[PDB]
């Protein structure tokens, strides 16, 4: 069994973890990233076993003609798309903190990726899974989704709408054979975070929220992913999957 | 006595019930709206009684360079800014259905609309909140910030940012003398669903999901953003309040 | 129009701010806590000017004999019951913190007052309102029904249930002219909790959780009653209306 | 390995295919129910293959005592609690609708059931589980703990508390090296719910409320579990995994 899925922002972080695991599987990936360098560089240090296995694609999620060449790409490569995984995501640069201060262009482009990055892959692969009658979406959101980070607005702002898009695709095509739920981590160890995260007085502070007093890890992010993109999540539908160790619980 | 409050969206439904409550009680407004030639006729006959202590202004909320000048006019004109109601908002066109098939060009217009010109009102307002010590900001979200309505999946994915965007500044700015809330209406009779609810099998559809079996009115709503604003919320904040006869507890 | 409330824990904090409201407003209240004894003080003290107006009501809202004959008490005098507010409750005492170490008569008492007590409350009104054909319910909930407040489970369990029963009445009887809605405090100043933030170390801790670093009033409290009890809010139903200064929005 | 997990209503439904899934998988179960016999005759019918590995022990949840000893028994046959189940869980009688009409009785019933059974669980198996500095607990709720069941007042009341006292537990013990989590299924084929679902009438009526247009399984109710108990679920805490083909999401 091999099952095709597309994970964006694949070359590090949660995407690399999430596409290591749909390979260690016996998965085929579509690797979707913005730099085809840097896939490569990738592929021969991470996904070595695996060569063939994986597709690697350039491509900016934020573009529509990027979006559906990968996708046209993904098809002729692999013949279906069982699971897309929009992981592609961005907090926005230094700037992008408070609402009144954060750049318009920092807004802008930080929904570009966030939402409209997602609207579009859905959009290109909902009428194959359509076809197929049958096709998982997993969205990377975020407990900003629930709650605001502070000093992260634009962010904030872009999760929300992760969530909602989330549902949506959940009510419109549940019936149709689709399945479409969000994962929504909390402070979890990447090259996104890792800027704050080694500073030992703001990781503090952020672990002073996480009453599990952890930071997540990638692979964590990876095994909620996997759950709800298989057999063991088909009643989960148009749900948001928390893995926080209980920061919104408090 | 008075307080200035810019309403967007204000020559018509919800938009023009909450500028002639403020109007009513005594407030200034700046009433900001697409049509320079429908707020005048608006103003003609809804708000005659208050004259000059209605500012009409032209702005697409969408727009940073329109909304900078709304809030420079409004500004020059009452001297202060004290409370900004987001209300202008759109469903998409009737292509604007299930995401799949929506014209990314509607799930754009409904995304700068509804997220991008709220960014913009607030992120144009807020200098002079915080120089004021006091601000008080009231997003119209809806139900869909929680719930998603079927086939309306950019209209759903834009109030999700919402709700999340009115969080981000209760957030970061409640520590600085501002206030920031979301109402959340359910299905509420304005032009926007005006065609819809005429139809008395399609407003019976929308009153089988609605427990209090009751359409909504601008007037409750109005009722509701008066409530936010005022006095009687000064620890309300963070906040999405949900006017929607029990719709979102089934 | 005088409209007849029924108001639970009335002689002190959120509850006595509550009748307060009603009686100024001109309403008539049944008053209802457990000493006659602390009733006639606080009438004596606070309700003075209204004097027949308020009719206070010994009761244990746990027991349903009591509850049963104060709302019998209240028909007699008054003839009718508009709106019922269930304000009583209890946070446990010293004992009653992390589940493992509370005792369990400590866990039963706390879920009799805060639960039982509510739905004796409704259950009692229920049928008098259903023949007005109108009828208003606001509970008194607390953030706590949303997140957990560390070191007080009973208390955050009980909150759960306040939470759907009020989502349960609405559900049930809005379709029959009942509007049954929720107030979620945060922290607030009252005999119940002035003893933690009594001392300059945990207030201190406390206000550090609360974006808008402030701690609530019981003035703050009624407040957002009045609107959920009048006519303003006649569209709000099964909502949780958050004042917490954004505890929960982080 | 080999954990020992304790499952609550283990003779039936949810609760016996939780109870055999993680005998299946090599783990040593405590299963508790309200009748021996029927253990029994479960013992002999669906876990005639494990024999000794599940400890059969009579214990009404609702009654400390019970509990207590069916702690001890555990903790004596195996030596150790590694996950806890609180399964158990009852509707209510035919009277248990509305909650006007809810036989006192059977409110009581259905909390002390529901509620304090898993309070008692938590505080019995607590203390072994932090003397180990390890274990994971998974309650059973439902969507009734986040909206209202229609004509089921105590249950929807009694699911309200269960969601936050996992949060109140995640809260309490994250920091200890406890886990404790909630499924919230939607509805589920069972012997407490065939009555309606079995019914053509009733059946399509539910269904015509799911997205997904299809009625979840004990089954899918226990893979949701095995994630929430295992290895996959390290960093998921006080959260709720919703299991209801898309229900709550519109
Ligand atoms: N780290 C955390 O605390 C945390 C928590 C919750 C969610 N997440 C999510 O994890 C996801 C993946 O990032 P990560 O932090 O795990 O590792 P990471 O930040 O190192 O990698 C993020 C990936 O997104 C790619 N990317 C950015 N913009 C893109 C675009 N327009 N088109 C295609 N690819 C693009 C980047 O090149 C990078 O490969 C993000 O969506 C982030 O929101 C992270
Ligand atoms: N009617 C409902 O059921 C309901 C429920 C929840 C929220 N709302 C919100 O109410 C708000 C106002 O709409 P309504 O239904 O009350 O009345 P309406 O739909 O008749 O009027 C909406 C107003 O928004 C204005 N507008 C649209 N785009 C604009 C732009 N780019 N710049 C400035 N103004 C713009 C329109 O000209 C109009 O005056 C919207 O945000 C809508 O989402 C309505
Ligand atoms: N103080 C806060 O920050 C806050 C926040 C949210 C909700 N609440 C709720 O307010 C309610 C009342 O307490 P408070 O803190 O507002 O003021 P308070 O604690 O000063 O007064 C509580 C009242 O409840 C009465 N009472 C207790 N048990 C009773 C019973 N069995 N029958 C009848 N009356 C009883 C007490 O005598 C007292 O008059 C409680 O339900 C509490 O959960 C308080
Ligand atoms: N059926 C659904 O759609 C659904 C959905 C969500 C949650 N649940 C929960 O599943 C749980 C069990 O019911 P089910 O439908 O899974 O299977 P079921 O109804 O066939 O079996 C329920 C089990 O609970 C046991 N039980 C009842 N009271 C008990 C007590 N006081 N002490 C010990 N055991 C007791 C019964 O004997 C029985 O073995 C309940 O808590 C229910 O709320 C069911
Ligand atoms: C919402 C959340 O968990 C934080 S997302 C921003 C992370 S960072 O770039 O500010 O380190
Ligand atoms: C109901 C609402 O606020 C916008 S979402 C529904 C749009 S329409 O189909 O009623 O035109
Ligand atoms: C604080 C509150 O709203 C009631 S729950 C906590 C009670 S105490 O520990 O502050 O006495
Ligand atoms: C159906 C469910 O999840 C529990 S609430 C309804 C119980 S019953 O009416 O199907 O017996």
């Amino acid at each position: 069994m091999s099952r095709v899925a597309i994970v964006t922002g694949a070359s590090s972080g949660n995407g690399l973890a999430i596409a290591t695991r749909f390979l260690a599987r016996g998965d085929r990936v579509a690797a979707l990233d913005l730099s085809a360098e840097t896939l490569e560089e990738t592929a021969r240090t991470h996904w070595h076993a695996y060569a063939d296995k994986v597709l690697r694609v350039r491509a900016d999620v934020a573009d529509e003609g990027d979006v559906n060449a990968a996708i046209a790409a993904t098809m002729e490569q692999f013949g279906a798309i069982d699971v897309l995984v929009n992981n592609a995501g961005i907090t926005g640069n230094s700037e992008a903190g408070v609402l009144h201060t954060t750049p318009v262009e920092q807004f802008d482009k930080v929904m570009a990726v966030n939402v409209r990055g997602i609207f579009l892959g859905c959009r290109a692969v909902l009428p194959h899974m359509l076809l197929q009658g049958a096709g998982v979406i997993v969205n990377i959101a975020s407990v900003a989704s629930l709650v605001a980070f502070p000093g992260r607005s634009a962010y904030t702002t872009s999760k929300g709408a992760v969530l909602q898009l989330t549902k949506s695709v959940a009510v419109d095509y549940a019936g149709s054979g689709i399945r479409c739920n969000a994962v929504c981590p909390g402070m979890i160890e990447t090259p996104m975070t890792q800027w704050r995260l080694d500073q030992p007085e703001l990781r503090d502070q952020v672990l002073a929220r996480i009453p599990q007093k952890e930071i997540g890890t990638a692979a964590q992010v990876a095994d909620a992913v996997m759950f709800l993109a298989g057999e063991d999540a088909t009643y989960v539908n148009g749900a948001a999957l928390v893995m926080d160790g209980a920061y919104t619980a408090i």
